[PDB]
């Protein structure tokens, strides 16, 4: 029947994007004849504001009653001198990732047609192209090991963190990006620091013992230093890379940043029985939110994924995802898209989403 | 009287780029008559072909008697399928920088007057230039922090590492970001992971600390996943980057790979008395060794390094370093450092060796 949905826009352009995401997701819904609620709840900055905490009760109940969660954007200024643990980001996406236990991160970045100049890659390297999933783990791993904190004082005073991943943990995270590389070039690429780390020992291990489900797929592993050095220079010959924790986190901000266009990139945070989380992979960006030049579409991606991984709508995804193509080849684009010569040529957020969400009612 | 010099210079191209910097040293020591005797050990693979392991006893204890170690390079396919304890990079850096206490590790990275076009970044980024100093915290964190290994079996067999820093480790790295910086562009960029970390969390608060000596140098804190964005948009904008151990690991090389001229940059790994390892930012390069072809640069200025940090030699470490810039503004560049176009003036190890070594001997 109905499926449920808790919007959790949060801070800064998380608002202005999600208003976009839903109106692409009502021309969906009319579409396929979708019938998908809403519930809206706050969370993170504005949620401290209205409630003094970043994930109030209410609003993780509200995740627990839906089938998925779409997310906006969290943190900004206001916030930022807040002690760590009352922290509107972290406040809020680790105990989501954690009370749901959304221990895959997907998070899919290609430089688009048309937009290699953006990429701050050399112009030979970018014109080459590239589509690397990121898949990162999430809810092990250094994020949520024990014991973390702090004992003692002055000089000697420590802090500590400890990065622990069971074979069971490793193999469920390793088991989705060879299942997601056999859907595309047939290449994980494991990254580590096997090294020097204990965990990363048996990640690599564990990585290599899942592969033989998977003689299809080629199995590599790298280093995480390495890692950020391969990507930038050779981005077009990695396929899916397979990240803990902390490594993701590290290598899907580079993967990002290397398109030259993290308006246009969404993610999911998904649990073994489709439950999910997504969001776009760019921050709340408060330098810019109430002005309507925000580049809704990570946004819209977010809803297309939601789509997809939590509600089993893969026409509806599908259709979302070619409305963002259609935009991006027909003129609509951000000023964040375009190169100085162009900038005039910018739409509006309120302008993208309703050419997005034209787009799908057309029959994109 | 007499330094006395650990050449440590391993396996691939560190023997061939060894004798350059040697040579290179030869002359600094004819011009500023200094009395420095070296005594060379197996290390890394070599050292587990010639003696089972990658660091001997008769080679730590050599390293134990000198002044410094002028380290090359470890590491290579022969010894790449050993157990991770036993595998010659690992086996030979880790137990040296714990060994001798170099805490300190020093990577700068700069992008070089007319070789912008092998920099991996768009044009108008690397045209802006860099120099970007990497300062990493090397004996602690992760890498040495305890417990490490694992427990159990099948499913549940989990493996594990501490991420661990007190207030003293913290400052010691800081303050020497910080002093670097007073005699650079006055900016320490402070990187760690403080929304998540306990560690991050007293890392970011000591360099806080540490920076009230420091009225005149700017500091500022980055997420590790937000600098891998930013050194490849901007990196013009950093000065010293500080960071722990693994975060430095992780950063160090994407700002080498930025360059676009890793055979050009050397690094120092210091104690606070003096002593330290001295090598190349770049590997093994087996794929290279034995031709001729390798570029010396960067073992000849981790030399220059060595005569500055350890052996209180600043004139002659400047020396050296003017007869490579003397090199590369002269045509003397090897085959990497040069586009197709320009490949057939590409120089041997051997006649840069030689070229350097001339100028450091006719006043330069
Ligand atoms: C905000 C922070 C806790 C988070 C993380 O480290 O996972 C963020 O960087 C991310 O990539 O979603
Ligand atoms: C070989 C490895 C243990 C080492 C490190 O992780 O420190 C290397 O990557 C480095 O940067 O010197
Ligand atoms: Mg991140
Ligand atoms: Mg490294």
């Amino acid at each position: 029947s109905s499926y449920q949905i808790a919007v959790l826009a949060g801070d800064g352009i998380g608002p202005e994007v999600m208003a976009e995401a839903r109106k692409v997701l009502k021309a969906v819904e009319a579409r396929f004849g979708l019938n998908i609620e809403y519930t809206e709840y706050d969370v993170g900055g504005i949620a401290i504001d209205n409630h003094g905490c970043p994930l109030p009760e209410a609003t993780l109940k509200g995740c627990e009653a839906a089938d998925a969660i779409l997310f906006g954007s969290v943190g900004g200024p206001k916030w930022e001198k807040l002690p760590p643990n009352e922290q509107p980001e972290r406040g809020a996406l680790l105990p989501l990732r954690g009370h749901f236990e959304l221990f895959c991160n997907l998070r899919p970045a290609k430089l688009h047609d048309g937009l290699e100049h953006m990429s701050p890659l050399r112009s030979d390297i970018s014109a080459r192209g590239f589509d690397v999933l990121c898949v990162r783990e999430l809810t092990g791993g250094i994020y949520f090991g024990k014991p973390k904190g702090r004992q003692g004082e002055g000089e000697s005073e420590e802090a500590f963190d400890t990065m622990r991943y069971s074979r069971r943990e490793i193999s469920r995270i390793a088991r989705i990006a060879f299942e997601a590389a056999r859907g595309r070039r047939k290449k994980v690429t494991s990254v580590d620091k096997a090294n020097v780390l204990a965990c990363s020992v048996l990640w690599r291990q564990v990585v290599e013992e899942v592969a033989v489900d998977f003689p299809d797929v080629e199995l590599e592993h790298i280093y995480i230093d390495n890692a950020t050095m391969q990507l930038l220079r050779r981005p077009d010959e990695f396929d899916v890379m397979l990240c803990s924790n902390l490594f993701g986190d590290i290598l899907s901000d580079e993967i990002a940043m290397l398109t030259g266009s993290m308006g246009l990139l969404a993610s999911a945070s998904m649990n073994s029985t489709g439950f999910g989380l997504f969001e776009p992979a760019g921050g709340s960006a408060p330098d810019i939110a109430g002005k309507g030049i925000a580049n809704p579409i990570a946004q819209i991606l977010s809803a297309a994924l939601m789509l997809r991984h939590s509600l089993k709508q893969e026409e509806a995804a599908s259709a979302i995802e070619r409305a963002v193509t259609k935009a991006l080849n027909s003129g609509y684009l951000t000023g964040e898209l375009l190169s100085s010569d162009q900038r005039h040529k910018a739409k509006t957020t309120v302008q993208m989403g309703d050419f997005i969400a034209d787009a799908v009612k057309a029959g994109v």
